[PDB]
């Protein structure tokens, strides 16, 4: 529980699926950001029933949930600040700049995040370069792991809904909802193919349901060109129809230190 007479606050940072998410500093020195939870976009009492285990994750790849305001109406939820921003708008705005081995880091960053997660039986559920941020270091972190179980917006929430990261989701959660390590594990995969493609949009002109309907035919992403035959195979192991068939991301961990060694 942070004292929100700790938190000043100092930038507007735009708005996510709790509303406004602003930029500020813990006692005049530690970098936050602070999300407002609009009243009536989240479970609040099951989010603060079951928030510690949340706040425990600690890894240098996560973005660091560092406590929550909930003696107050709207309640907060403060994390680590990430100066520049979401990984899809910055895959967007230096597309220009980046060499393959920035690339291979950058899904070396997350997998490490998504192995911690895995190691502590944690499912991110949402996994997609719009919720990786990045640092003034350019050093990727993974946000909001398992924040989408709190969400109320039966958009988000139904896998017909308009808002339903369809595009990163396995057969078995376009079918069944079944979550699993196996489900964030292909959500990894298509975040691989975002970063390698420079941050396009996965089945761009397919809508939702062509999506799921052409995936559940065995359809997958194309090769991006920058992708090296060996970085593809790594990220196409992740799309497997059945979910046993999928690596984990220790698994997945190896493969990309491999390359890297190799190169
Ligand atoms: C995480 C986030 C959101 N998204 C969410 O809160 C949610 C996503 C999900 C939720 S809530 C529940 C279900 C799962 C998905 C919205 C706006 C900012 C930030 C955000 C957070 N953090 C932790 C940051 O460090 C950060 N940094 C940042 C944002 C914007 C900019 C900068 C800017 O100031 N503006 C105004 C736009 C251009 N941009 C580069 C720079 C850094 N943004």
């Amino acid at each position: 529980e942070i004292d929100p007479k700790d938190l000043t606050f100092l930038k507007e940072l735009g708005t996510g699926q709790f509303g406004v998410v602003k930029y500020g500093k813990w006692r005049g020195q530690y970098d936050v950001a602070i999300k407002m939870i609009k009243e009536g976009s989240m479970s609040e009492d099951e989010f603060i029933e079951e928030a510690k285990v949340m706040m425990n994750l600690s890894h240098e790849k996560l973005v660091q949930l560092y406590g929550v305001c909930t003696k107050q109406r709207p309640i907060f939820i403060i994390t680590e600040y990430m100066a520049n921003g979401c990984l899809l708008n910055y895959l967007r705005e230096m597309r220009h700049r980046f060499q393959t081995q920035q690339l291979l880091e950058m899904c070396k960053d997350v997998c490490e995040a998504m192995e911690y997660l895995e190691s502590k039986q944690f499912l991110h559920r949402d996994l997609a370069a719009r919720n990786c941020l990045v640092n003034d270091q350019g050093v990727v972190k993974v946000s909001d792991f398992g924040l989408s179980r709190y969400v109320l917006d039966d958009e988000y929430t139904s896998s017909v809904g308009s808002k339903f990261p369809v595009r990163w989701s396995p057969p078995e959660v376009l079918m069944y909802s079944k979550f699993s390590s196996k489900s964030d594990i292909w959500a990894f995969g298509v975040l691989m193919w975002e970063i390698y493609s420079l941050g396009k949009m996965p089945y761009e002109r397919f809508t939702n349901s062509e999506t799921a309907e052409h995936i559940a035919q065995g359809l997958r992403l194309y090769r991006p060109h920058l992708a090296s035959e060996k970085v593809y195979t790594i990220m196409y192991s992740c799309w497997h129809e059945k979910a046993d068939e999928r690596p984990t991301f220790k698994i997945l961990l190896s493969n990309i230190l491999d390359v890297m060694d190799e190169n």
